[PDB]
């Protein structure tokens, strides 16, 4: 359960800004695995995807200083086997693909995008690869901050994208309004906070009601429920790849989630039955997660965006791959290697 911080550029100055295509030919493509670039190519690869949504030039952001904010933002994730700086990556790229493929210039305003795309970046900084009731239970500083106002780790993770923004040299919303300024600061708040479970499950009924009563372009309530539902499906955006990236991500979160579990057990407390390697059962936890979280996601991003069917498609093919594979993992938890290949 221990995960470092690394810490307390002129190869980015030199070309860290390429045109997409010379990264990969499939780049904007859902068919794309963000995991698969290597992460020393993640930095030149965030400012080639900010230069193709043309945000540098349209903004006029300092490129050196999107340099050191990108750096300070991979910097400020600490190494648990899911929630590190591969994951914020990953959902980053997925929001970029989102922009590329289903033409949200025609439902969001530019500024609202451009805040989706940093909150992706900043959306789990500093991540300790434990839950919100564990802060809680654990009496932890984080919980004695923010545990009365909900959201705990979502607070932490906000508050961290404003301290790297008040480092000097890194503020790349510095030129911008006071107005602009807060809107940026309010528009991250809403959508870091959109990140947690809870806050999904409390305005579900409201986002079923939006795809059925249809997008309203000029109701700035439907701007802010568009915003909460495409964070989460950039979050949970690991569930439309292969086969083979779904298997790896689950072995990668029940790794964290038991790592959680074992520390509890030596607290002398009982963690939940998922975080427990000696009750667990993956395949069937990850069918119930497909079903009740991740499917109903993707179904409302396909109800309001015709292209994004093949997500939703490719979200109920990877449930139903786990209903096969059921037969041939027989064990709770992980085995002695922690390694899903077997399957
Ligand atoms: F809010 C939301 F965006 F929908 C969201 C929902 C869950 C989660 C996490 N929990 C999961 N639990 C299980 Cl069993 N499998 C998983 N696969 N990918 C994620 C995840 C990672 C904390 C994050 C964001
Ligand atoms: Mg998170
Ligand atoms: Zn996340």
């Amino acid at each position: 359960s221990l995960y470092k911080k690394a810490g307390f550029y002129t190869k980015l100055l030199h070309d860290g800004i390429q045109p997409v295509a010379a990264i990969d030919s499939n780049f904007a493509s859902f068919t794309y695995t963000p995991r698969s670039l290597p992460e020393d190519d993640t930095s030149m690869a965030i400012l080639s995807m900010l230069q193709d949504m043309n945000f540098i030039n349209n903004y006029k952001i300092d490129c050196p200083t999107l340099a050191r904010f990108c750096l300070m933002v991979k910097k400020g994730y600490r190494d648990p086997p899911y929630h590190n700086w591969m994951h914020a990556f990953s959902v980053s790229h997925f929001c970029y693909l989102l922009y590329k493929n289903l033409e949200l210039t025609n439902y969001l305003e530019d500024i609202e995008i451009f805040a989706l795309f940093i909150s992706c970046m900043c959306h789990d900084l500093d991540h300790r690869g434990t839950n919100n009731s564990f802060q809680v239970a654990s009496k932890s500083v984080l919980a004695a901050l923010y545990s009365s106002e909900g959201s705990v780790m979502e607070r932490h993770h906000f508050a961290q994208a404003i301290a790297i923004l008040n480092t000097h040299g890194c503020n790349i919303f510095d030129h911008f309004s006071r107005k602009d300024y807060q809107r940026m600061l309010d528009l991250m708040r809403d959508i870091i906070l959109a990140t947690d479970l809870a806050h999904h499950l409390r305005i579900f009924k409201d986002l079923q009601k939006m795809a059925e009563v249809g997008y309203d372009r000029n109701n700035k309530q439907h701007h802010r429920l568009l915003l909460c539902l495409l964070m989460t499906s950039c979050d949970l955006s690991d569930q439309t790849k292969g086969w083979k990236t779904t298997r790896k991500i689950a072995e990668l979160i029940y790794k964290e989630f038991f790592s959680q579990g074992d520390l509890e057990k030596a607290m002398g407390n009982r963690p939940m039955e998922m975080m427990d390697r000696e009750k667990a059962y993956i395949p069937e936890l990850q069918i119930s997660f497909m079903e009740h979280i991740a499917m109903p996601i993707y179904k409302l991003l396909q109800d309001l965006f015709p292209k994004a069917a093949e997500l939703y498609e490719r979200v109920a093919s990877n449930r139903e791959h786990w209903t096969k594979v059921s037969h041939k993992f027989t064990i709770r938890g992980l085995p002695s290697n922690n390694s899903l290949d077997f399957l």
